[PDB]
């Protein structure tokens, strides 16, 4: 069967159209790479309205979801997922910050259930019992986890055999040569194999210097990287 | 409307998924949010144009021409009319997003974001157009459509009357949250918030906010430092954690 089963617990099922229908998610879907589900709490409530949260103890703004609709969601999930060890990850902004790194982790496992909350929240003791690992997708609040769920299942989707550095990425260009008094880099229209490798990785440590150094403390230059990144900077303006 | 975004982008249809639910639909709907999009390969040389040529140098994939990206933005451009629109291209090279980067895109009145597929655009429409570049994290994504709708999600939040006290608002994490009922499974909602005042469920929520962000976000802490009060509540939440 599918290389990694991924299924989604989410009230918004349909704004998942946006992975399941683009990109190398649909594709990894279609070539049967990916297994992608989506399970609604609002079908696992006794009401006719369908409702989820219910008001905060302690009181203040907003709502929170109930552990009965979630749990509901999730028991029927682990059922759909089977022999497979699935892991439970809640994308919450609480939660560890994924990086190229953790998206290399989580592509390891053959299924994931992802929990996208609402409102102000999920119940603590949800968390507490059912939750395996929480991840943030970044330093920044959204209205919901389903963005963030699709960002996860997009990045770990990529690493997937047969779907498709520590260093930002050197410019790139294409037709015309020349366009509006901007010219093409000379190196590209007729240098060779290996001046386009050297001026390609020298341009992409310097934006690595320039914009994101911290990327350059982490990762171990190579005395050929050390001479290219030393040379970018010493012949800019 | 408060806020107008135009989005740059060839598959405007995967935008449903912010126009039509949540809080960026009611937006949409109650008039506090223009949301548009503008799809390059309509603004090829000719009907026989892709958007992607082959990159100068060669090496793996493609990247996206200049002049169809130029059409959709002086397009987009237009139809914002007289407010000042800010350029932004969605890029793992960019600045990376943060609660502070999204306060500061929400004091504009027009966005125009430029989303690219996994291969990259030419740097001369870079250089000459985009205003500011804005990455969503440290990984690697297909393309800037869902970068693109998770800022426009994080923006619209702060959009008068959309929905001010939540994770990295002040710097710290947020305290865990409880529902109905009192008692789940042998699991039973803390005291203070069951019995007690307004000053005992503030200092404990606090409390709670602080030890979640010392546990797993002291980066957090350093930056914003800590009072006489809130060291004494963590010095507490340490002590009495297990
Ligand atoms: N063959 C090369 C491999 C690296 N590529 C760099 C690159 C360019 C664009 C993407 C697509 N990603 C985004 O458009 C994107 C936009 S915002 C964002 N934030 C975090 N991560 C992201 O990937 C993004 C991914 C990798 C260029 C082609
Ligand atoms: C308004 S947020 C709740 C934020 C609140 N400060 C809390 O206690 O987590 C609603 C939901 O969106 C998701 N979410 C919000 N920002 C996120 C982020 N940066 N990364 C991952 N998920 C996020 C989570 O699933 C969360 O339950």
């Amino acid at each position: 069967q599918s290389m990694l089963w991924v299924g989604v617990v989410s009230i918004f099922p349909e704004m998942f159209r946006a992975i399941s229908d683009y990109g190398i998610t649909s594709r990894a879907v279609k070539q049967g790479l990916l297994t992608l589900t989506c399970w609604n709490p609002r079908v696992y409530t006794e009401d006719r309205h369908q409702t989820v949260d219910d008001r905060p103890f302690g009181g203040g703004p907003g709502m929170v979801m109930k552990i009965k609709p979630l749990e509901g969601a999730l028991a029927d999930a682990r059922q759909a997922a089977g022999g497979r060890k699935a892991k439970v990850i809640y994308l919450s902004p609480q939660g560890r910050q994924l990086t190229q790194a953790g998206v290399r982790e989580l592509a390891e496992e053959e299924a994931l259930i992802l929990i996208a909350g609402r409102y102000e929240g999920i119940d603590e003791r949800f968390i507490e019992e059912h939750v395996d690992e929480e991840w943030s997708i970044g330093d920044y609040v959204l209205s919901g986890g389903e963005l963030p769920a699709m960002v996860l299942v997009d990045a770990v989707t990529r690493l997937l055999p047969g779907a498709l550095d520590g260093l930002l990425d050197c410019p790139h260009y294409t037709r015309p040569e020349v366009y509006a008094d901007k010219r093409v880099p000379e190196v590209l229209l007729s240098g060779n194999h290996e001046h386009i490798r050297r001026w390609r990785l020298q341009q992409a440590l310097g934006r690595t210097w320039e914009r994101r150094a911290d990327l350059l403390d982490s990762r171990s230059l190579s005395g050929e990287e050390q001479k290219l990144l030393a040379e970018y900077i010493r012949q800019r303006d």
